[PDB]
């Protein structure tokens, strides 16, 4: 078996590589990179995303999330509170004002002591989740606005088509804004691309342990878990890595720069939190291997996870048992 400790891995590709994303996905996969859960991919260096980012700065950020953390340093949630619009570079300035901007800090180890110490104190405000793309139209490899759909793929694996559409999204973060512990919906892929700025840190449980997770995020969120069998759905809940080390919990970390892709396989729990003032890029994919942990993927029915319109159809297609409930919490 490849990669049997289930060690994050990470891929330099070369720009004959890189022309045929599922091969590359495929290939990954054939040397473990998804026991992890999470793989790195370093661009060729023939390869970029967009000539420059000096021209974005009036993309508004419709409605800025200001992430409030309850509970204590290690075992928190956070709610977001939605704040008026601004402008990128209205975020930018803020980002880099005394109050938000990332403190002093010798390494990235250092940032994130002063992360999981301070986190709870601090109320950071997001970008997140703003449909539109970076690439350029004439980025051919690589470009997330640019891959197969997971409804072509679910019609070329199972042959029914169905409705829908797969866009990407945008995340413009600060220091201390965080991504909470969450597989994808119905366990898809991500792939997420950081085109500028500060780096983001990411934890990961391997797919083969995520119950393993889940059963620790019950015990630590009692009221949550009476609540809802499946509450890590509403992408509410941090655990530290400490706090994952005294309860045995199998987990991995590493660190995403400015230039990298990073891909979150099926049933991946990950979270994390960015160091600075930066723009990503992710959407969701599937392949193949993906379809058998979609009929799996658990779901959030007590209504607070609502999600978007095309998650519709593949719990109608691949859970139709669950559908009449799932429905029901969404409408
Ligand atoms: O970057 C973020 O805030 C969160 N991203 C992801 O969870 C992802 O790409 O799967
Ligand atoms: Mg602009
Ligand atoms: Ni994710
Ligand atoms: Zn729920």
């Amino acid at each position: 078996a490849q990669n049997p400790n289930c060690n994050i891995m990470i891929f330099h590709p070369t720009k004959e590589e890189f022309n045929d994303f599922d091969k590359y996905i495929a290939y990954m996969e054939s040397q473990g990179a998804h026991r992890a859960g999470l793989a790195k991919i370093i661009p060729p260096k023939e390869w970029k995303a967009r000539e420059t980012y000096d021209n974005i700065s009036e993309i508004l950020i419709a409605t800025p999330l200001q992430q409030v953390a309850s509970g204590r340093a290690g075992v928190f949630t956070q709610y977001h509170k939605k704040k008026k619009a601004m402008t990128v570079g209205e975020y930018r300035h803020l980002a880099n004002s005394k109050k938000y901007q990332t403190p002093p800090h010798q390494n990235f180890e250092d940032l994130e002591r002063k992360y999981w110490k301070n986190r709870i104190y601090n109320s950071p405000i997001y970008g997140a989740d703003i449909s539109g793309s970076l690439f350029d139209e004439n980025t051919k490899q690589w470009n997330l606005g640019h891959l197969g759909t997971i409804q072509d793929l679910l019609e070329k694996e199972c042959g029914v088509v169905i409705e829908g559409v797969n866009t990407p999204y945008l995340y413009f973060g600060m220091w201390k804004t965080t991504f909470a512990w969450h597989t994808e919906d119905m366990d898809l892929y991500s792939i997420n691309y950081l085109h500028l700025g500060e780096p983001k840190t990411w934890y990961v449980v391997p797919p083969e342990h995520g119950q393993r997770l889940e059963r620790l995020a019950r015990e630590l969120f009692p009221g949550s878990s009476r609540g809802c069998g499946a509450f890590l759905r509403h992408k509410v809940a941090l655990i530290s890595p400490t706090v994952l080390k005294e309860n045995g919990i199998p987990f991995n970390r590493i660190t995403q720069e400015a230039g990298e892709f990073m891909v979150t396989f099926p049933y991946g729990y990950h979270a994390g939190f960015n160091h600075g003032f930066n723009c990503a890029e992710a959407i969701n994919f599937a392949t193949p291997r993906w379809i058998d942990y979609g009929k799996m993927a658990s779901q959030c029915s007590c209504g607070e996870a609502r999600v978007t319109f095309s998650m519709d159809a593949f719990v109608r297609i691949l859970q139709p048992e669950r559908y009449d409930l799932w429905k029901r919490g969404q409408d």
